[PDB]
């Protein structure tokens, strides 16, 4: 009576809809907001920001941030240089431009030169195994978007009470996904899905 | 009738009050909200990630920075590799966290190893000279505290409309000063005041 079957909202995601994603069924648990990268518009990204923290990331397979030369900032953290997509934007971080660069970090016809470094962007990088290797949200996101039959990308922020600033728990997390019209899971569940 | 003189500003600035920055008169502009490092406290970062883009950063002088070993992202918005303090903090994204690594950064009794990287902040590198040798906000926000008195280290992030989640110009930030009783200031402006 919380959480949405995965199959159900598998579905939702392919359609370019958010998901509110918890890490278990914990009451305490805080929700963060992920959506599939490629289909992540301007109006979206403006709703995603309106609600978050701001500090937007795009999980990525390590293969395709090797393809595109986004290697860990420092020779759930895993971070990547910073970047922007270089056509079509100016300061980066409107939300047309940080759409813009999500949806090209997607793009299969991207390119490493594509893009600026640093940038307004923070690529994650998703280990190989996904959700099987390890449960973080990083994982989760680069998971539903290969079970959704979409590019090894998506993109997360946390979500935020616009009363005092502080993260979101499951109670108020419900109260989003049915103010919103989002729906909810959590990655045990949808370890669970993919294990069997 | 629209931009506070520098001098009040800068006692404003003083007292942890965030001013508002624009670039010069144009009412193109878009604003950001720019207040000492050392003066953020949990309440005011959850103000400015409430109103602003939430990729906030952390202006400090070329020097600060490489004190607490802050190197470039990269080897211009001079970003250096992101990062966290260490005691107090847990997801490191919270309001309460991202406020005590700011004042963290300001504070000269902070060592490189009281950090952990990659983190949730963003700090900025100002060059040296600041306004007199580069008029980016990151150079204003290091000119302002250093001005008032403060530790060369500030605070910044975007203002976004609500509605839609584009920037807000000149006309919006007046009206965003006016609501949340905050003052307004230009670059060229403050060039002036140091300048002569």
């Amino acid at each position: 009576n919380i959480f949405t079957p995965i199959e159900e909202a598998l579905e939702a995601y392919k359609n370019g809809e958010f998901l509110i994603v918890m890490d278990d069924e914990d009451r305490e648990n805080e929700g963060d907001l992920i959506m599939a990268a490629e289909l992540i518009t301007q109006e979206k990204m403006a709703f995603l920001v309106r609600y978050s923290s701001g500090y937007v990331c795009v999980p990525l397979s390590e293969e395709r941030a090797n393809q595109l030369e986004l290697p860990p900032m420092l020779a759930g953290t895993a971070y990547t240089i910073t970047c922007d997509f270089a056509e079509g934007t100016t300061t980066g971080i409107s939300a047309h431009d940080r759409a813009l660069t999500t949806r090209s970090l997607a793009n299969p016809n991207s390119k490493p030169q594509d893009f600026i470094k640093p940038g307004h962007i923070l690529p994650l990088r998703a280990v190989p195994g996904l959700l099987k290797k390890r449960r973080g949200h990083t994982e989760a996101a680069v998971q539903l978007s290969t079970l959704a039959g979409l590019q090894p990308a998506g993109v997360i922020c946390e979500l935020v009470r616009d009363e005092d600033g502080l993260m979101m728990r499951l109670d108020d997390c419900i109260q989003f996904g049915k103010k919103h019209g989002i729906k909810i899971i959590n990655i045990n569940q949808l370890v669970e899905y993919i294990s069997k």
